[PDB]
DNA sequence: GAGCGGTGGTTGGT
DNA sequence: ACCCACCACCGCTCA
């Protein structure tokens, strides 16, 4: 659901998520906020093998990502209206929020996105739109190297686009063909007459109609066995249709669905995006019982990977500058970022993390304590060093 | 969830 | 009777 979609709206626009943040970022003066549908996991997470927990390590990994792409992440849980304790252990400890919807996590997302809670929802499917969202993402992943990459789709530009579909044309989609997961669907119907059906108004008609019907079904279901206005290809003189369609409680399903009260969303106004502030000797212990990274190679471990992302955090909350930066080196731009300008920043990966190897058992190699390299967004560093890029410019110039 | 070929059915037309 | 284009649906396969 929606089976062919795609085929109708498009496959929507491939786009470096870096290039989503910083744009945002330059645009608005403040970083990205994102409501993630916690569902996106268990597809792409599943295969991971080796060591202990990997469908979870790699959950680690993707935050660690998010850190450094300075994307403040709100991930939504399923509600009963219709192991996660690590999960929102791990989203905790990495100073993200976590949000319980009350039914579908899909439409509390997009209901977030509407109340300007988040700026974009990334869910597992367009299923986001019938339920009010505007910009969605999906299938974040390489585009087989580094997941750098989503899909973006604009309910604007769908509903203005070749489909005409917008969420009412959308939500009569799935009355009429989606008869494999709503009840009284039309059988034989499918996207393609379901879809002429919504071009010729009757997705606006249902949509504005108080929950009559009649002088509705019946000017539908005459327009399909004959055709008079022409509205399709074909006749359709046999498509049975139920008479207990429209299902308008699967309408309301769509139009009025199940999300947070309104003091819950005035809750999340308040307080998201809330504090950060990485911390760095709870995931020491996660790590350590979680991915077996034990001992002085398990605690060397987390600051090579944990390091690029707190050098993002910490310059977005941002003399004291040398402290997380030592020099830039070089400037690019890259096709993974699509050409977001990136500078190339040197570090001391356990100065910036916090933590020290010589607390924990000894058991070519990484000493965390010489210089680091990592590509950093340029508008990222303005923003935390701003007087060390300026030099890195004068001496360019010179 | 999404893509793909097969397939069995409907429509409109030989 | 039969062809044909279109289509919905299905099993399969990557998840
Ligand atoms: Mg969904
Ligand atoms: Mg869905």
């Amino acid at each position: 659901g929606i089976k062919g979609i795609y085929k109708e709206i498009g496959s929507g626009e491939r786009i470096s998520l870096c290039k989503l943040a910083i744009d945002h970022l330059e645009q608005h003066n403040r970083p990205l906020r994102l409501a993630i549908d916690m569902a996106i996991w268990q597809f792409q997470i599943q295969a991971a093998r080796g060591g202990s927990n990997p469908a979870i390590r790699t959950l680690f990994y993707r935050f660690v990502r998010l850190l450094s792409l300075g994307i403040h992440p709100i991930f939504v849980f399923d509600g009963p209206n219709k192991s996660t304790a690590m999960a929102k252990r791990l989203i905790r400890l990495f100073g993200f929020t976590a949000h319980d919807a009350p039914g579908e996590a899909e439409a509390e997302c997009a209901y977030l996105e509407q109340q300007g809670i988040v700026d974009a929802v990334l869910s597992e499917d367009v299923d986001t739109i019938m339920f009010g969202s505007r910009v969605t993402l999906r299938d974040w992943s390489s585009e087989g190297g580094p997941p750098t990459h989503v899909t973006l789709h604009d309910a604007k530009k769908i509903a203005e686009g070749p489909s005409g579909l917008d969420r009412e044309g959308m939500v009569l989609v799935a009355l009429m063909s989606g008869g494999d997961y709503l009840p009284d669907g039309i059988p034989g119907c499918g996207i393609k007459v379901a879809c002429q059906a919504a071009k010729a108004g009757f997705g606006k008609e249902l949509c504005r109609i108080k929950r009559a019907i009649t002088e509705w079904k019946q000017r539908l279901l005459h327009e399909l066995r004959t055709n008079e206005s022409g509205f399709f290809r074909t006749k359709h003189k046999a498509l049975e249709i139920p008479e207990n369609f429209p299902n308008m409680e699967v309408l309301r399903y769509y139009t009025h669905p199940v999300v947070s009260s309104p003091a819950t969303i005035e809750r999340l106004r308040q307080e998201f995006p809330p504090s950060s502030t990485v911390d760095i000797a709870g995931l020491r212990e996660f790590t350590r019982e979680t991915f077996d990274w034990t001992f002085r190679p398990g605690a060397i471990k987390l600051i090579k990977v944990l390091a690029p992302g707190l050098l993002v955090q910490r310059c977005l909350d941002r003399k004291e500058e040398s402290t997380l930066v030592k020099g830039i080196s070089m400037r690019r731009e890259h096709f993974s970022t699509d050409a977001t300008p990136e500078l190339r920043v040197s570090f001391i990966p356990a100065e910036l993390v916090g933590l020290d190897p010589g607390q924990e058992p000894e058991v070519k190699p990484f000493d965390p304590w010489q210089p680091d390299l990592a590509w950093v967004p340029e508008t990222i560093l303005k923003l935390g060093v701003p007087v060390t890029v300026e030099d890195w410019e004068e001496g360019q110039r010179s």
